[PDB]
């Protein structure tokens, strides 16, 4: 037997998983169209009423979930969405999924894209967590995207920014429970990249302890060394994204221009325009000396005896002056010799991964203190302005 209100068709047997609320998602067929049909309870149809609105609104952008269609009978409301592969959930607590063979920071740059889109569209989340990001099928070409799905705890700002004082516990921003905003979503999303990175862990502890550690700002980012440039990078942004003041918060425009996002070439483009823009430039000058302000310790003193044999043979602790260096071997790198581009090379990716492992803090310190010139044409590829 099955569940027919048409064109939404399921059988009761294939569940898929559940709705904490009382709502059971299964999978079915909508107009010859497989789909998940999501079953809410009559104390729920408010919810559901806000949810297919705000889809039909956003459910255009890719990293959006699509809405089908929605059909009453006398007990339920059901709503057909696009059916997926599994949950951000699933994904990440079985590494199964992991011969899938999917980016971690590409997951997360389609569910950032994803709410960029709903901000944009004036629409507050209020409930991204990991069993409302889902991981779409398989298309012709292979590809696979990540997708924000829960509508339901949605909110439409309008004139004035702010929402007033709600979800599931673990994910929620302290400001939400102590005005909340956008900013709401950049917090549970922080969490949410600390959770994808360190395969499982959240930075506010165990399930359990999470909520009241949100509230106590007792957090733990401890799955990122301290010198591993991947994991440096990862931290500097994840530390702000959970920031326990929603104004010191990046936006989620700002958080899709992070380096955590670039390409080993872009973040070797990134070292060839910051270097290019020093010089002509002066010390006294408040863009050198907010470079120079620090490293010394990102250059590791001297730059010179960390770096390998061939090539310290082709001032000494200047982050500037290392930059400098990059920029005159990446230039003349086929009119450099076969030993210290075989050290070295291949260019971009091996390249550029050479300084970075060597020196860990050199593009995160090199970007926060280049953030002078983030209104520069030349820097708006970096930067969000
Ligand atoms: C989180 O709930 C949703 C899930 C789906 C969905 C679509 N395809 C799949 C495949 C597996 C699966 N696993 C379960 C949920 C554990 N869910 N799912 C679609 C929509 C919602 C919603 N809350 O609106």
């Amino acid at each position: 037997s099955v569940v027919i209100v048409g064109k939404i068709s399921f059988c009761p047997k294939d569940v898929l998983g559940h709705g904490a609320e009382g709502t059971i998602v299964y999978r079915g067929m909508f107009d010859n169209r497989d789909v998940a049909v999501k079953r809410i309870l009559p104390e729920c149809f408010s919810f559901a009423d806000r949810e297919v609105q705000l889809l039909r609104e956003s459910d255009e952008h890719p990293n959006v979930i699509r809405y089908f269609c929605t059909e009453k009978d006398r007990q339920f409301q059901y709503i057909a969405i696009e059916l997926c592969a599994a949950t951000l959930q699933e994904y990440v607590e079985q590494k199964d999924f992991a011969h899938l063979g999917l980016e971690p920071i590409t997951l997360l740059q389609q569910t950032t894209s994803g709410l960029a889109h709903l901000h944009s569209l004036n629409i507050v989340h209020r409930d991204l967590k990991p069993h409302n990001i889902l991981i779409s099928m398989p298309n012709a070409h292979g590809k696979i995207k990540a997708m924000i799905s829960d509508f339901g705890l949605c909110k439409k700002l309008a004139v004035g920014r702010h929402s007033f004082s709600p979800g599931t516990e673990g994910w929620i921003a302290p400001e939400m429970l102590s005005n909340p905003t956008y900013t709401v979503d950049i917090f549970s999303a922080g969490c949410v990249f600390y959770y994808v990175i360190s395969e499982g862990s959240h930075p506010f502890g165990k399930s359990l302890q999470r909520q009241a550690n949100i509230l106590l700002g007792a957090c733990s980012l401890d799955c990122l060394h301290p010198e591993k440039h991947e994991d440096v990078i990862a931290r500097e942004l994840i530390e702000k994204m959970i920031a326990m003041d929603p104004q010191k918060r990046p936006s989620a425009k700002h958080v899709l221009k992070h380096p955590f996002f670039w390409s080993l070439e872009k973040q070797l483009q990134f070292f060839q325009d910051v270097s290019d823009r020093i010089e002509k430039e002066s010390l006294d000058g408040p863009i050198v000396k907010q470079l120079e302000r620090g490293g010394r310790a990102v250059v590791k003193m001297d730059w010179r005896e960390n770096i390998t044999v061939p090539l310290q043979t082709d001032k000494g602790g200047s982050v500037r002056d290392l930059l400098r260096a990059m920029r005159n071997k990446k230039h003349h790198y086929r009119e450099l010799p076969a030993e210290v581009r075989e050290t070295l090379g291949s260019l971009p990716d091996d390249f550029v991964c050479y300084f970075t492992s060597r020196f860990p803090h050199l593009l995160a310190h090199t970007y926060r203190a280049m953030e002078l010139c983030s209104h520069e044409r030349l820097f708006q590829p970096y930067y969000f302005h």
